[PDB]
C-alpha cells in the first residue's frame, strides 16, 4: 500500500469516521487531474486508494472534506478542506502515510515516508 | 487590518522570515482569482494584505511557500506548500489571524477570529 | 519582558481567555520551585510574569490549567494540564515566547526565542 | 492492550525510534509514583505498558524523553520532555492511544480514547 490517510478528531478524542477525500495528480498542462478518492473507516483510515504501479512519480494533493465532516456533527468550521500538496517519489518509491489531526478552527497534517 | 498571516518556524524556534504567500478568492464562475499577496517580514508576519472595503464575505485560499522556505534553509521538505482554505463571513465585526507552524514533514495552521 | 505565554482556543477560534497558569523553576535540589503566575487576558496573553534580573538560566516548567478552561465551556477534555518543560539558556540576548493552541483532546506548543 | 504511545518526528518524516518513556500514576498523598516505562519501535510505537487489570482508575503521567532523542540526532531542542497527564478510566474502562509529534522547538499530543 503505497498511500494511507489517517484522519483524527480533537474535539471527541477518536478516529474521524466517514470522512471523504478527493486525490489529484498534477498534468503536464498544470491542471489537476483526479486520480482516486474514498472515505476514512470506523478506525479513521482510508487504504487501498492507489497501486504501487499506478503510484508514478509527480505532484499530488488530497483534499479532506473537514467542513463536511464539522456540519455532520452540528459544528461550522473555519476552513472548507484539509489538504496535502507533495512531490511523490521522485527519489525512488515510498511508502506515504499522511496523517490529519482536525479541530473546528484548526488543523495539523503529517506525513510518515518509509522506504519500501 | 481584517487579515493577517503569522508564520513560525518549529525547527529553529523563530518567526519564519521572508515566506511568500499568495491570496486567492473564489469567484462565482467557480475560477480563484488572484486577490493579493506579500512576504513575512522579519517578525514572520505579513500584514496589510487588503482593507475592510476589498475584503467582502467569499472563499478565499492562502497558498504559503513553504517548500521555497525549508530549500533555502538547506532541510528537505514534504509539502510543495501549505494552503489554508476558509470562508469569510459576517457575524458582527471580525479581523482573522491565520497562524501557521512549519516542520519539514507538518505543519499546523489556526485561525484567531476576533471582534 | 523575557517571558512571555499566549494561549489559543481551536474550537471557537479565538484567544484563550482567564487561563490560569504556573512557572516553577527547578532548583539544585531537584524539586520544583514555585516563580510566577497568572491568567491570560482577553487577547490570550500573559505578560509580566518575570524581569531580565530574576529570569536566570535553569530549567523551567509551565503548567497551564487547560482542563478548567474545557470545563467552564462545557467540554469534556483529556488531558488534567498543559506542560511545558525547557531550559533557559544564555546564548546571546534572549526573549521567549510560548505559545499552546488547545483543543479538547489534543494540545500542540512551539516556543518562538528571538533576540 | 489499555494504553499504547505511537510518537512521530516531524523534521524527518519518519517514526521517532528508539525514544524512551516512563508512565507515573499520581498515588493518595498527591506524589507521582512509577508505574511503567519503555522505548519505541521502529514503527515508533510502544505497546504493552500495562494490562486491563494493572490499569485501574486514576491520574498518569507520560513523560516522553524527547530531549535524549533530539540530542542523539545533533539537535539541541527547546522542551526537555513531551508529556501527556490525565484521569484514565473514571467513566468505565477505556483503550488509550497517545500520539505524540515531535520538532526541535515544538509538539503537539493527542489522544485517541475508545469504548473495549
Amino acid at each position: 500500500c503505497p498511500l494511507m490517510v489517517k484522519v483524527l478528531d480533537a474535539v471527541r478524542g477518536s478516529p474521524a469516521i466517514n470522512v471523504a477525500m478527493h486525490v489529484f495528480r498534477k498534468a503536464a498542462d498544470d491542471t489537476w487531474e483526479p486520480f482516486a478518492s474514498g472515505k476514512t473507516s470506523e478506525s479513521g483510515e482510508l487504504h487501498g486508494l492507489t497501486t504501487e504501479e499506478e503510484f508514478v512519480e509527480g505532484i499530488y494533493k488530497v483534499e479532506i472534506d473537514t467542513k463536511s465532516y464539522w456540519k455532520a456533527l452540528g459544528i461550522s468550521p473555519f476552513h472548507e478542506h484539509a489538504e496535502v500538496v507533495f512531490t511523490a517519489n521522485d527519489s525512488g518509491p515510498r511508502r506515504y502515510t499522511i496523517a490529519a489531526l482536525l479541530s473546528p478552527y484548526s488543523y495539523s497534517t503529517t506525513a510518515v515516508v518509509t522506504n519500501p
